[PDB]
Order: structure tokens, then C-alpha cells, then sequence
């Protein structure tokens, strides 16, 4: 019998079958609803949003809405999968400090709604750090709606230090299109936004000193880089392309008052034991799509070697498969035999209700 595994994203689910290397489902987190006075999920609620109204249930992590977030999961095993859920133990990822009545109402769901035989919510950054092939290390794991320094020992989330950055992917492709309506090319509705997101995917990258970066495209056409848009006009962009990544090293650039990634990883490292730390600084593991600009790696190492001890010895680890480490992390775990005893029964939960998946 195979087993699901289902990354609960902000933007994007990430959904397959355990043993798998990739997901074979990935669809933007959003439910289309119709207009009140026959629902979809993904490109089909995107494509018709003239006659529904998007639902995102998944904010920043958190799944904040139950009824659209069941029509996720159909939808990810009916029309997806095409699968039938109480047939399959089915894995499902949660953010890192997900509140227990949170787990507690997917785990509800899962049993009551989908009849799944089996399950277990394991946390995102955790099995990124798997899919390293690690049990110790911290992870910066950074997606659509929020980004979390994780760091994790002998196979375990420290909750009490873990960081939590207000800002990811979304914030940025935002910051990009003020930039480029600033310019003249208005930016505003969601056909534009998807536009800016792949201008932003496509060309952004990660300054390894951001002055030298602004100096060196004040004076040269060197970083220059044009995209052709649907309408045909070619935009060119330079200092763009490291602004708009640079906002998650300083979020004051869209007026956050937050700490930047490598504050954060470092500030995360401080709050753990310090006879871990060392293991941390050489085990720092990038996650997430957010984490896929060109240069972040660099200038990661860079800012942690400033902030660290001297002799400190700093590795930062970014899997070129990075934008789907969580759910490869998930498909590896699911598919361990000592992780078959570990699977939260539908036996146990008629015994026990949703309390017994803490
Ligand atoms: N090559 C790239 N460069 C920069 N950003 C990228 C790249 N590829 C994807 N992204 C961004 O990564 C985000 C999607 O990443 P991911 O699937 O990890 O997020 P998620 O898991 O849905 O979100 P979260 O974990 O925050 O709830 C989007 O904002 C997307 O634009
Ligand atoms: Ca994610």
C-alpha cells in the first residue's frame, strides 16, 4: 500500500506518493468559490476567478480555513492523485510552531472527513533536514508566506529557538512590482502579479556586499538583464535584480522592523545549548523556494562568518532540489520501515480522538 505525502503550502502544495523523489502534484494554494447569487482549486481557480471568489486558507503556514482547506485535499486526492484517501496512510507537513488544536483539527479531518487509515504531521523544516541527509543542523526554510529558522538536534525541532521571519516569497514578488510600477510599468492585478513573480524568479538574485552591488550597476551595464513581457514592451532591470532578495537580509526595505535571515539564523543558534552550536554553524540547510536565488548560499556564509566565533567552522548546504526538500523529506520518512510503528491509527484515534497525534 503506498503512502501520500501532502506539503501544505501558502502557495504552493506539494503532493505524491512516498518513495517518490518529486511530488507529482504541485498547484497553487488557493480555492475559487462561487459568487454567491461548482467550486475549484489551483489553475482552474485562478483561470475562472471572474466568476468566484479566491480563498487562500493557508496564511503565512497556518491553515486558517477548514472548509476550503478539505477542498485542497480532495481535490489533491481525487483530481491530483487520483487516489482514494482511505486507502492510503497519508503524511501531511505542518509550519513549525503550529498551534496543537491546529494538528489536532487536520488530524480530525484526515480520520473523520477523509477516512484515511493512518497519518502523521511532521514539521516542514524538519524534513528538509532529512532530505539532507542530516538529523542535526539548522534549517532556513523560506516559501511564499513565511520564513522559519529551525534548529533541529538528533532528529528533534528546538521550538524554543526557533525564528520566525514575517516575510517570504509573496512580500518579495509585492516589493518587485512597486518597484517596477514606480518605473512606469504598472504592476497591480494577478495576471501582472504573475508576470512580476517569474521576472523575480527568473532574474533576481542575492548581492555577496550589496554596496558594491549598487555601485558596480550605478556605473556599468554589466547586471543588466531585459524580459520580454505579453504585451511585447522588453523591460530591463539591474539594480532590481538584488534589491528585491536583498529585502530578506534588510526588511526595512519594505518597512519591517524585523531582523534580517542571517540575524535570524544567528539569534536561532544563540537560544540553543551551547555544546550544539558548533554543529549548527556547519550544518546550515536552505529550503524552500525562496531560498532558490542565485548567490544566497554565498552571502549567507559570509553574514554568519561576521556574526560567529572566529575559528567557527560555517557551511551553509543548498540542494540544488531545494524548492521541494520538505516534501522529499516526507516521502523519505514515510517510506522508513522503523516509521511504519510510528503512524497515528484510525484504531487509535476512535480510542483516543485527536489528541493522541501530540
Ligand atoms: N527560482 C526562484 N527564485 C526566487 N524565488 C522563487 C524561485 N522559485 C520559486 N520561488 C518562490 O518560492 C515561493 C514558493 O516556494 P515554496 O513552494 O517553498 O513555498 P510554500 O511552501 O508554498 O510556502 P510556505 O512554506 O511559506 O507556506 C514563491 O514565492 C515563488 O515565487
Ligand atoms: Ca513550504
Amino acid at each position: 500500500t503506498t503512502a501520500l505525502v501532502c506539503d501544505n503550502g501558502s502557495g504552493l502544495v506539494k503532493a505524491g506518493f512516498a518513495g517518490d523523489d518529486a511530488p507529482r502534484a504541485v498547484f497553487p494554494s488557493i480555492v475559487g468559490r462561487p459568487r454567491h447569487q461548482d467550486s475549484y482549486v489551483g489553475d482552474e481557480a485562478q483561470s475562472k476567478r471572474g466568476i468566484l471568489t479566491l480563498k487562500y486558507p493557508i496564511e503565512h503556514g497556518i491553515i486558517t480555513n477548514w472548509d476550503d482547506m478539505e477542498k485542497i485535499w480532495h481535490h489533491t486526492f481525487y483530481n491530483e492523485l487520483r487516489v482514494a484517501p482511505e486507502e492510503h496512510p497519508t503524511l501531511l507537513t505542518e509550519a513549525p510552531l503550529n498551534p496543537k488544536a491546529n494538528r489536532e483539527k487536520m488530524t480530525q479531518i484526515m480520520f473523520e472527513t477523509f477516512n484515511v487509515p493512518a497519518m502523521y504531521v511532521a514539521i516542514q523544516a524538519v524534513l528538509s533536514l532529512y532530505a539532507s541527509g542530516r538529523t542535526t543542523g539548522i534549517v532556513l526554510d523560506s516559501g511564499d508566506g513565511v520564513t522559519h529558522n529551525v534548529p533541529i538536534y538528533e532528529g528533534y525541532a528546538l521550538p524554543h529557538a526557533i525564528m520566525r521571519l514575517d516575510l517570504a516569497g509573496r512580500d518579495l514578488t509585492d516589493y518587485l512590482m512597486k518597484i517596477l510600477t514606480e518605473r512606469g510599468y504598472s504592476f497591480v492585478t494577478t495576471a501582472e502579479r504573475e508576470i512580476v513573480r517569474d521576472i523575480k524568479e527568473k532574474l533576481c538574485y542575492v548581492a555577496l556586499d550589496f554596496e558594491n552591488e549598487m555601485a558596480t550597476a550605478a556605473s556599468s551595464s554589466s547586471l543588466e538583464k531585459s524580459y520580454e513581457l505579453p504585451d511585447g514592451q522588453v523591460i530591463t532591470i539591474g539594480n532590481e535584480r538584488f534589491r528585491c532578495p536583498e529585502t530578506l537580509f534588510q526588511p526595512s526595505f519594505i518597512g519591517m522592523e524585523s531582523a534580517g535571515i542571517h540575524e535570524t539564523t544567528y539569534n536561532s543558534i544563540m537560544k540553543c545549548d551551547i555544546d550544539i552550536r558548533k554543529d549548527l554553524y556547519a550544518n546550515n540547510v536552505m529550503s524552500g523556494g525562496t531560498t532558490m536565488y542565485p548567490g544566497i548560499a554565498d552571502r549567507m556564509q559570509k553574514e554568519i562568518t561576521a556574526l560567529a566565533p572566529s575559528t567557527m567552522k560555517i557551511k551553509i548546504i543548498a540542494p540544488p532540489e531545494r524548492k521541494y526538500s520538505v516534501w522529499i523529506g516526507g516521502s523519505i520518512l514515510a517510506s522508513l520501515s522503523t516509521f511504519q510503528q510510528m503512524w497515528i491509527t484510525k484504531q487509535e484515534y476512535d480510542e483516543a480522538g485527536p489528541s493522541i497525534v501530540h
